[PDB]
């Protein structure tokens, strides 16, 4: 019946003053908040009001969905032969799970992870050396022996870093030997143009032990305040996009393919393409063994499906159903073989 506007304003839960100004903005004459309240004004009050809060729910949704999720940062490792890159990572793998009894089922995705107190780090670990593949590090650690220095295999590697566009950290390893000089080292860096922050310069540069793990636990949070700096972030419902680490071949299990996800969330029955190769999800595993119906950016798993043998470095791309996989894996194949008699019947 005739509401009087203080019963409807406890009944919106609205404030006196809040309302009497509604009601003066939709054009509803009154005396006071005493006053009776007809039945369609009334009516086109609580329906005004539900509008009003309903875009105000709205509009906040969109203004939060505009900020995207923090992602881990991506760690390759780098530089001259004998220095520690191998020992670096292996300790870099003993440190997670430094403290627990096995379980996992550990198995070997491509990359693993590092948990820390300040964030997660991933780490690519995977066989070979340095087209390109589509970029996957980040942050590339420059590992330097301090009883040795510089070499020209170093400079090639940071050369190859930056081409890249990866960050660069300088990790002065072997700091546990007595003939290593850590100083002589820092010389090289700003011999080349590269000053150590302690100098105010913009080189990131950390003394470490591989053998020890004397630095590590400081590297992580230099890496991640890198991270924390260049704030990674990446959208978990864009159209998944990823990267083929590496791909192999089992007796039993067939044709399998570690991938690094970038972008959007992997699903287990999506039809992916990378370069030619192209299939449907099977299943996928991540670093601790654990069966994975999704996988989101920052996450390395092994992917079952595959037609083929992808390429490392490609990228995986997600398509609707299995007829664009044939499609577009099948014009990329073409494209290849045709062009292919471009560089013979032509010029050697
Ligand atoms: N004393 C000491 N030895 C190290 C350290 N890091 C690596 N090494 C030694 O360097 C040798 C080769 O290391 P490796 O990781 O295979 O070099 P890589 O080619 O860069 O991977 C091994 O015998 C290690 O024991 C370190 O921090 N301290
Ligand atoms: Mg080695």
């Amino acid at each position: 019946a005739k509401v009087r506007i203080y019963q409807l304003a406890k009944e919106l839960g609205m404030e006196t003053q809040e309302l009497l100004e509604l009601l003066d903005q939709m054009g509803v004459a009154y005396k006071s908040h005493a006053s009776t309240l007809e039945e369609k004004d009334a009516e086109a009050v609580r329906e005004l009001v539900k509008e009003q809060r309903g875009l105000q729910e709205k509009l906040a949704e969109e203004e939060r969905r505009k900020s995207l999720p923090r992602r881990p940062p991506v760690v390759v490792i780098m530089g001259h032969v004998d220095h520690g890159k191998t020992t670096l990572l292996d300790y870099l793998r003993k440190s997670r799970i430094a403290e627990k009894e096995a379980g996992g089922i550990t198995q070997h995705v491509g990359a693993f992870e590092v948990k820390t107190p300040q964030g997660t780090v991933v780490f690519i670990d995977t066989p070979g050396h340095e087209q390109r593949g589509a970029k996957v590090a980040d942050i590339a650690v420059i590992v330097i022996a301090a009883d040795d220095g510089i070499m020209p295999q170093t400079e090639e590697a940071i050369a190859h870093a930056k081409a890249a566009g990866a960050k660069l950290i300088f990790a002065i390893n072997k700091i546990d030997l007595p003939q290593a000089d850590p100083e002589k080292v820092k010389r090289q860096l700003m011999e080349r143009g590269f000053v150590p922050e302690e100098y105010g310069g913009d080189a990131i540069v950390i003394p470490i032990s591989a053998k020890t793990g004397q630095g590590v636990q400081d590297l992580l949070e230099m890496i991640l305040l890198l991270a924390e700096l260049e704030d990674y972030r990446a959208d978990p419902n864009a159209e998944p996009r990823g990267v083929i680490l590496e791909s192999k071949l089992d007796k039993q299990a067939g044709i399998i393919a570690n991938m690094l996800v970038q972008e959007g969330t992997f699903r287990v029955g999506d039809y992916v393409v990378a370069g030619e190769a192209y299939g449907r999800i099977r299943a996928m595993m991540d670093a601790d063994g654990n069966q994975r119906k999704e996988a989101g950016p920052g996450s390395a798993v092994q992917v079952l499906g595959f037609q083929e043998l992808p390429h490392a470095g490609d990228v995986v791309e997600w398509v609707p159903d299995l007829e664009a996989a044939k499609e577009i894996a099948e014009e990329r194949k073409e494209e290849r073989k045709a062009r292919e008699e471009e560089e013979k019947a032509r010029r050697p």
